[PDB]
């Protein structure tokens, strides 16, 4: 019988790089006081630990908890003895924690001396921990270090802080935990499990979290083994600690930044003609619809309550938005599942008139009457119509006009519709590698005219990540790739800095729209001629207006979305532009502005 026990000790996170290389995160390193604690440390010996290291540090802020109030209350063998006696050993100390009010009388210069006993007291036996304190100088830690054997278990070592560097790319970043703060609370059982300590620094937000995994850097570990009552033998080594592995993204600092002044200047000029004052703001993503890489996530946030314009790229995967006629080619992809539509269909393009509700109309309104429509056609003219016949359909009838309506099927067609919607990210999750994507707003409850508005994009809202996913998805051929923001994982060089690949992130595949390929090509031609028509009812020249690729796209009509594809022949960029609750009906800037981030990444990566 021989006592076993193996003691860790944290190291150095790995950093964070745009696809260029330029760092995003900063380890800044810094001297800490450590403790050693023994099996042999009384709590009286802790307490003149404590009042001998309170000469050489400063402690600003302690925040006490009553846990710690009751430990250094009952600390004193005599005091521990005498609680215990008016009562009616891990259970003998916690009944003993209740009975002890914390209504103690310590002066705050005491107050300080029970910090740092706290801080020591906190380390598990045989095990080094930190002492968080006041930022120590280099002089602070020269005398710490000089008397440290007259305090037996002190010793200096060396810490990082941890800080985000001021880029666009920061808030995607995300958050690592204080050394004081420790180990998030509400999750400590869970990472306790997986080897962690309790003042470990974890990723707690976005990118850190979701990669926390590669970023933790590798310990140094040490086993100690016990004689017999358990007192220390000797420390033998097992393993040599490394700075964690790190992540390069695939999004490059100049883009995104073209993209961010690009917004600003369209969300700026739309501000000043009126059109923009009750817009939230402007979002844009766009990906690369051959591997899901993520080639930047824009977004302005405009305040409707003080009016302050502040950068939200998080908004991408957060914020809910109705998309508008973009999502079109969705409702005809679903008229094709469920056999209500045949190839490229003719349908009459007529006002829609149920028993009980306004007329529905598009955009033209009465200008052109009744007349025969394509699908090619109804994407190109943005026609409600054929969506709203489509719609109908899948809920078991044919049109007529006056028709009274028959609800029996609703829940069965709606149900249809947004599992379609689902296939190209439109209301379901992405996959995107970050730890909570907003899935969108999709009610449970609903009614008929909620069907019917849903066809043409008029009630279920999605982020701009789900709708840039479905443009990609159409530019990928029905193919529906996980979007990625990291491209691979990376090693360090000589000094802590970028090396060599480890593992590249590679395409992940997460479902196959079940329509034709020859139905795919229908698609195809309707975002091909919504760019490059000639009729009059063509909704958006705009894509190709000074465009140095051939653009294909959809427009989204209040509301002025776009999403598009480049080139056509061979897509290698897919956008979404979210610009919600415009009035400006003279003028769209949506496929204007997807047509000058595409000219944008055009002229920073050639295609
Ligand atoms: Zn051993």
């Amino acid at each position: 019988s021989a006592s076993q026990t193996k003691v860790t000790t944290s190291s150095a996170r790995g950093e964070i790089y745009d696809a260029s290389g330029k760092p995003l995160v900063e380890n800044t390193l810094k001297q800490v006081v450590s403790f050693t604690r023994s099996n042999k440390m009384t709590a009286t010996d802790l307490k003149e630990i404590a009042k001998k290291l309170l000469t050489y540090v400063s402690i600003s802020s302690p925040n006490l908890t009553e846990r710690q109030l009751a430990d250094y209350y009952l600390a004193d063998p005599e005091i521990y003895k005498k609680t215990v006696e008016a009562l009616p050993s891990e259970l003998y100390n916690n009944a003993v924690d209740s009975v002890p009010t914390s209504q103690l009388n310590y002066t705050e210069d005491e107050k300080k001396e029970i910090y740092l006993f706290s801080q020591l007291n906190a380390v598990g036996n045989f095990a080094t921990g930190t002492i968080a304190t006041d930022p120590l100088n280099d002089s602070q830690v020269a005398v710490i270090a000089s008397i440290s054997k007259e305090m037996p278990g002190i010793s200096i070592s060396t810490s990082w802080d941890r800080k985000i560097l001021e880029t666009s790319l920061s808030s995607i970043v995300g958050s690592v935990s204080s050394e004081k703060a420790g180990l998030p609370a509400e999750e400590a059982e869970s990472y306790l499990k997986k080897g962690y300590s309790l003042n470990d620094r974890v990723g707690t937000s976005y990118l850190e979290k979701q990669y926390e995994e590669v970023l933790q850097g590798k310990r140094p570990v040490k086993e100690i083994h016990l004689d017999k009552h358990g007192d220390m033998e000797s420390v033998e080594n097992i393993e040599e600690g490394s700075k964690g592995k790190n992540i390069k993204l695939t999004i490059d600092l100049a883009f995104q930044d073209s993209v961010d002044a690009l917004l600003k200047s369209y969300f700026n000029s739309e501000l000043g003609n009126g059109g923009a004052k009750y817009s939230e703001g402007v979002y844009a993503v766009a990906l690369n619809p051959q591997t899901g890489a993520v080639l930047s996530m824009s977004g302005l946030k405009h305040d409707l309550k003080t009016g302050e314009l502040t950068p939200d790229s998080l908004g991408t995967v957060t914020n809910v938005f109705v998309p508008g006629s973009v999502v079109k080619a969705a409702t005809i992809s679903s008229g094709w599942e469920n056999g209500v539509l045949s190839g490229n269909q003719t349908l009459t393009d007529q006002p829609i008139v149920f028993q009980g509700s306004a007329p529905i109309y598009s955009w033209y309104k009465l200008a052109y009457g009744s007349f025969p429509i394509t699908a090619v056609e109804a994407l190109e003219y943005s026609s409600n119509a054929y969506v709203v016949q489509t719609a109908l359909g899948i809920m078991g009838q044919t049109y007529q006009p006056n028709m009274f309506v028959g609800t029996s099927n609703l829940e069965s067609a709606m149900g249809k519709l947004r599992s379609t919607f689902g296939e190209y990210g439109l209301g379901s999750a992405t996959g995107i590698d970050l730890p909570d994507e907003s899935t969108g707003l999709v009610p449970k409850e609903y009614n008929f005219a909620n069907f019917i508005t849903n066809a043409f994009g008029q009630f279920d809202n999605y982020t701009p990540m789900q709708l840039a996913q479905y443009v990609a998805t159409i530019a990928n051929n029905g193919v529906r790739l996980a979007p990625h923001i990291v491209e691979g994982i990376y090693d360090n060089n000589d000094k802590g800095g970028l090396g060599e690949l480890i593992q590249a992130i590679d395409t992940k595949e997460i479902n196959k729209v079940n329509i034709s390929e020859s139905d795919m090509a229908i698609l195809h031609q309707g975002f091909y001629q919504v760019s490059h028509g000639t009729s009059p009812l063509t909704t958006g020249r705009a894509f190709s207006d000074g465009a140095t690729v051939s653009i294909s796209g959809k427009t989204g009509t209040n509301n002025t979305n776009a999403v598009a594809y480049a080139p056509t022949e061979n897509p290698q960029i897919a956008v979404a532009v979210v610009f919600p609750h415009n009035t400006n009906l003279t003028k769209n800037v949506g496929p204007a502005i997807a047509r000058d981030i595409i000219n944008l990444y055009n002229q920073h990566h050639p295609m």
